[PDB]
């Protein structure tokens, strides 16, 4: 059981060595679309790419290139789209990424400005009368209404495909409090978060993929997705204890590299799924 092994890696401290070892096991793949010097200024991180077999392609013939990921977690059914906090020449192709693939969620895990730089260019509406036309990718999009709280914005958008007058309400779910440094010091605020996404609707089967970034979508983006997982292989399971937190992100790491940035980012993943699973037992 994962709360004896936390315990354990904790009081020898080998958070460092555990993550060490994850890093050596990682899957390495092909990413040769994304490195394509025609794709330059479609990539925030020049060492984050998705691999040519689980990348996202846009339904555009010119260029079909976006920084994102399909992470298919056969065993859990559930589906997510990792994705870069896009770029100011991007912010059409994210929005025809989640037309395409019919998503009815986004979860950004980032402030559009941490440490003051910009990790996100602002790619939804601030006011209901003030929508946003992208050109390039023919959609508009709407703020229909806003719910600040605490430690999450949830955003109702209708983005509309010019093309074909076809509306769409998409969610939009902010978590606004991510410290600029290190992790959340307890996990209640984000399991919150998580729960709220998932009484949405977003992760469900009826739906596209959620798309989750933070700015390279790897670190934070790798938590959310890992704790939603393990929860829900904890409830699908004849003995909830088989669940091995490693084995699944190493699953989660042959879709997109990285996923998990720091051995922090690692521990705060055990603690969420550890408390999770109280209320979920």
């Amino acid at each position: 059981e994962m709360e004896k092994e936390f315990e354990q890696i904790d009081k020898s401290g080998s958070w460092a060595a555990i993550y060490q070892d994850i890093r050596h096991e990682a899957s390495d793949f092909p990413s040769r679309v994304a490195k394509l010097p025609k794709n330059k200024n479609r990539n925030r991180y020049r060492d984050v790419s998705p691999f040519d077999h689980s990348r996202i392609k846009l339904h555009q013939e010119d260029n079909d290139y976006i920084n994102a990921s399909l992470i298919k977690m056969e065993e859990a059914q559930r589906s997510y789209i990792l994705t870069q906090g896009p770029l100011p020449n991007t912010v059409g192709h994210f929005w025809e990424m989640v037309w395409e693939q019919k998503s009815r969620g986004v979860v950004m895990l980032n402030r559009v400005m941490e440490k003051g730089s910009l990790k996100c260019a602002q790619y939804w509406p601030q006011k209901e009368e003030k929508e946003m036309i992208f050109e390039d990718t023919n959609l508009k999009l709407t703020l229909i209404s806003e719910d600040i709280k605490s430690y999450y914005t949830v955003r109702q958008l209708e983005l509309e495909n010019l093309t074909t007058q076809e509306t769409r309400e998409i969610l939009h779910f902010h978590y606004t409090t991510w410290p600029d440094f290190g992790v959340p010091e307890s996990p209640a605020s984000f399991l919150n978060f998580l729960f709220k996404v998932r009484e949405s609707g977003s992760l469900s089967p009826e739906h596209g993929p959620v798309v989750v970034h933070c700015s390279a979508g790897i670190g934070r983006s790798g938590t959310f997705c890992l704790a939603d997982t393990c929860l829900l292989l904890m409830d699908k399971r004849k003995d909830p204890s088989s669940v091995d937190i490693k084995k699944v992100l190493l699953e989660m790491r042959k879709f997109r590299m990285g996923l998990i940035q720091t051995a922090d980012q690692l521990r705060f993943s055990y603690l969420a799924v550890i408390e999770g699973a109280k209320f979920i037992m």
